[PDB]
């Protein structure tokens, strides 16, 4: 296993990364150390998660203390959805490279195919808990994105939450001036992503899997909900590697020529989490694995599903 996967603009994209969201900015920073001790070189961040400038201050004690240099970073962060207005755009990822202390990005995303009212609040809503959405579209959006690179503010760009459609408006866009080099969706056995996957990887688009644990912390969750990390039939193709279900979970994604980004701000998780490159899942574990699939997503974007932009009506 090749620990980078070539991208649409030459760089090479670690397999592996640190996520962050939901990880609190009063442990965020450690996380992020400890990760780069340990040989993360890849973090998958984002303005919404409201962490930005304690994963810049890991990463700038780092680059100080000579661990490693900012070329060997591969650092993503996400436009959020209240700035798809094409003015806003770049003052968007000018705060995020502010609040990162860095001065490019390796990777810039449409964090969802949705536009919000533009404002304060990350989740506007009006007095009947609707998202308000905003008076933006994909392809203009898209284009501002372009932008950014034109000015070396990022190495490349892509999306994330799109469906194979709104991929296909991208591509198909008259006077595109670059393709989208990754698409980022939710997926592990629950949510296989078979389609969508077979779509991205056929266009040249590099998928990466978020939530591959399951995403256990995410504020909804319902107790009845399925359990990736718990399931005993994944304990059970675990121990016969003996390795951990996180382990497999990891592992799983990076024998689909995906890349993917598990979270934890847990010192001894951020440690096992990386430690998934002295194994090899079977067939019969791959196929076992993706056997699994329920069509079950965690982030589901309920609050948008009126929204015309809303991405997960589609098939895939
Ligand atoms: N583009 C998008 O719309 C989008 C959406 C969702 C996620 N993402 C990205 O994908 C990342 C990963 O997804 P996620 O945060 O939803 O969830 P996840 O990575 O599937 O799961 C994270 C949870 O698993 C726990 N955990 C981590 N390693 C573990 C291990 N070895 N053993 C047991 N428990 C373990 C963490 O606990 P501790 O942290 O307490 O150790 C945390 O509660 C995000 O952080 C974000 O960077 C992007
Ligand atoms: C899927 C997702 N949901 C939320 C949600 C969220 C999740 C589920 C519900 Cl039902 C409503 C809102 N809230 C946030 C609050 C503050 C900061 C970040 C979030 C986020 C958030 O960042 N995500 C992750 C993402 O979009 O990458």
């Amino acid at each position: 296993m090749a620990s980078r996967i070539l991208l649409n603009n030459g760089a090479k994209m670690p397999i592996l990364g640190l996520g962050t969201w939901k990880s609190p900015p009063g442990q965020v920073t450690e996380a992020v150390k400890v990760a780069i001790d340990v040989g993360y070189r890849h973090i998958d961040c984002a303005h919404v998660y409201q962490n930005e400038n304690e994963v810049g201050v890991a990463i700038q004690e780092k680059l100080r203390e000579q661990v490693v240099k900012r070329e060997e970073l591969f650092i993503v962060s996400k436009l959020w959805c209240t700035y798809h207005e094409k003015g806003l755009v770049k003052g968007a990822c000018q705060k995020t490279l502010s609040d990162l202390k860095l001065d490019y990005l390796d990777l810039y995303l449409i964090h969802w195919p949705t536009g919000f009212k533009p404002g304060k609040e990350f989740f506007p809503l009006d007095e009947s808990g609707n998202v308000v959405p905003s008076d933006t579209n994909i392809l203009d959006t898209w284009a501002a994105m372009e932008e950014l690179v034109d000015e070396g503010l990022v190495k490349a760009i892509g999306i994330s939450n799109f469906n194979h459609l709104q991929v296909e408006m991208i591509l198909n866009k008259p006077g595109l001036k670059y393709k989208p080099a990754v698409n980022q969706i939710e997926c592990h056995p629950y949510l296989t992503q078979e389609k969508l996957i077979q779509y991205c990887q056929s266009k040249g688009i590099v998928v990466t899997a978020y939530s591959p644990l399951g995403s256990p912390d995410r504020p909804w969750a319902k107790p009845e909900d399925p359990s990736l990390l718990e399931d005993p039939r994944i304990k059970a193709i675990a121990a016969k590697h003996n390795k951990t279900t996180a382990q497999v979970l990891i592992r799983f994604p990076m024998q689909r020529n995906l890349v993917v980004i598990p979270k934890s701000v847990t010192p001894e998780r951020i440690a096992e989490n990386f430690k998934v490159f002295d194994f090899e899942l079977s067939s019969q574990d791959m196929t076992t694995l993706l056997s699994y699939n329920r069509n079950w997503r965690v982030c589901a974007l309920l609050s948008c599903t009126s929204h015309k932009d809303y991405p997960f009506h589609e098939e895939f």
